[PDB]
C-alpha cells in the first residue's frame, strides 16, 4: 500500500546507497578510466538525489 | 570501507523507508492514538530528514553543486 | 496480518536497530560534528523508543 | 563492532518479532491446543520483552 | 500454505537460532552481568525447544517414530 | 563466533526447514510419483532430525 | 576486479530501471509518473554507458559484442 | 511452479546443503561432530543421487 | 570453499536459472520473448549436464551415487 | 508489476553476476581442469549477455 511520496522517498533511498557503491568502486579501482567513469556516475546520480528531493519538496506536507 | 559522508547517506535512506513505514501504519491502524502516534514519528523521521540532507550537503560538494 | 500490537513491537525493533546502528556511525565517525550529529539522533530515538514501550504496555497487557 | 548495549538491543528486537509470529500462529492455528501453545510461548517472550527492556534501563544512560 | 506442523517446525527453526545467537552474546559481552543475562535467556530458550520437541513428536507420527 | 553446538542448532534449523519444504512439494504435486519422492524424502529428512536432536542432547547440558 | 563492479553496477541498473518503471506505471499523479518515466530514460543511458565499458574492458564479452 | 521446477529446487538446496555440512565438518572441534557432519554430507549425496535421477526421468531435455 | 564445493554452487545456481528462464517463459507475451527465455533454458541445461559430469569426476563419494 | 522488457532485465542482470561468480571460481579453485571448466562457463554466459542485450535493445527504445 504505497502512494507517490512513498515511492518517491524509495526511489530517493536507493539513489543514497548507490552513490554510496559508486563511490566506493572509484576508490577501490587502480585503473584511471574505471575510476574517472564510477566518479562520473556518481555525480550523475548526485543529480538524481536533487530532482528527488526537489520532487519531494512538491508533494510532501510536513517535507517541505 | 566507509567514510563520513556514505554513513550520512545511509542514515537518510534508512530515514525514508521508516517514515514510508510509519505512514503506512498510521494509515492501518484502526486505535486513533496509535495512529496520532506514528503520526508523530513519522513527523519527526521527516524533521531529521531535513537534518540529515543539510548535512549531506555541507559535507558532499557536488552534491550541493546540484542544488540538493 | 496485523494489528495495531505488532506494528508497534515492529516500530520498536526498527526503532532499537537504528539506535544501533546511529551509536555505531558515531563511533566510526572521524568528524566530531558527524559525531555529535549521529549522537544526537541517537538520543531522540531513544526517546521514542520509550513512547513505543509505554504504547505497547497500553495495548498489550500482558505488558509487551 | 557492537557493545552490551548493542547486544541488549539486538535481541529486544528479535524477542519483540517473535512475539509477532508467536501471536500470528496462534491466530492461524486450527488446533487449539496448538494455538494454546503457540500463546504460552508469546506470553514467556512477553517475559523475556520485560527483561531486556528493564536490563537496557539499566546500562543506557539515555534510558530508551 | 503451512499447517500446524510447519509452524511448529519453524518455530523450532527459529528457537534454535536464538539459542546460538544468545550463547554468542553471552561469550561476547563485557560486562559479568549482561553475559550472565544472555545465559540465562539462552536456558529458558533450550527449555522452550524441548516443548516445541515434545509439540513436534506428538503431532508428526513419522517424526516421533524416528524417535526426537 | 561459531561452536560445534552452535553449527548442530543451524543444521538442525536448516533440516526442519526442509521438511516443511518437502511436504509442501509433495502436496503440491498431483503426480503420484513426485508425490512419493517428496515424502520419501521428508521421511528420510525426519530421521536426520532425530539424530540432530540427539547430538544436541549429547553436547548441551542445558538442553538434555 | 574492475570488470566484476562494472557487471554488479550493470545489473543494479537493469534492476533500477524496472522499479522506475513498475513506479510510473503504478503513480495516480501524471507528473510523478513523468518524473518517473525520465529517471528510467537517465537510466538507461548510465546503462548504455556501462555496457560501452564493460565492452572495452573484457574482450570476451566484446568478442560476441 | 511445476514438479520438474520443484526437483531442481530440492537438487539445488541439497547441493548447498552437502557444502553445508562438510564445511562445518572442517570447522569443527570435537572429532565426533566432524564425524557427524560427514554422515550427513554423505547421505545427502544419496539425496542428490535420486533427485538427479528424478529429474533427468522428468526433463527429457536434460 | 573447496573445488566440490564450487561446482556444487555453480550446479545448484544453474539448476535455479532454469526455473527463472522456464518461469519467465511462461510469463511472457510476446512470442520472440517467450522463444528467447525457452532457449536460455536449454542452454542451461546444457550446462548442468557438465556441471554434474565434473562434480562426479572429482567427487568419489557424489560418483558411488 | 513485470513485463517482457523487465524480465529481460532480470535475466541480463543474473547473468552479469554469474560471471563474476565463473571468473571468481575460476580464480580461487586448485585444480587447472577446474579452472578451465569456469572459463568455458564464463566464455558462454558472455554470449548469453550479447543475446540479452539484443533483446533489450530490440523490445526497449530507450535503449540506445
Ligand atoms: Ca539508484
Ligand atoms: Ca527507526
Ligand atoms: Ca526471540
Ligand atoms: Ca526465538
Ligand atoms: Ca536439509
Ligand atoms: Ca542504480
Ligand atoms: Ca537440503
Ligand atoms: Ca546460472
Ligand atoms: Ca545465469
Ligand atoms: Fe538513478
Ligand atoms: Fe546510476
Ligand atoms: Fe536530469
Ligand atoms: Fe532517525
Ligand atoms: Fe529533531
Ligand atoms: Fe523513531
Ligand atoms: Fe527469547
Ligand atoms: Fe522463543
Ligand atoms: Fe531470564
Ligand atoms: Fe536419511
Ligand atoms: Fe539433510
Ligand atoms: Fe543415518
Ligand atoms: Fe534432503
Ligand atoms: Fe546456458
Ligand atoms: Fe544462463
Ligand atoms: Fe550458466
Amino acid at each position: 500500500d504505497l502512494d507517490d511520496v512513498a515511492r518517491i522517498r524509495l526511489v530517493l533511498a536507493r539513489e543514497l546507497e548507490t552513490i554510496n557503491e559508486y563511490e566506493a568502486y572509484a576508490r577501490a579501482s587502480s585503473n584511471p578510466e574505471v575510476r574517472a567513469f564510477f566518479q562520473h556516475l556518481a555525480a550523475e546520480e548526485k543529480e538524481h538525489v536533487s530532482e528527488a528531493v526537489h520532487m519531494l519538496r512538491m508533494l510532501d506536507s510536513g517535507q517541505n
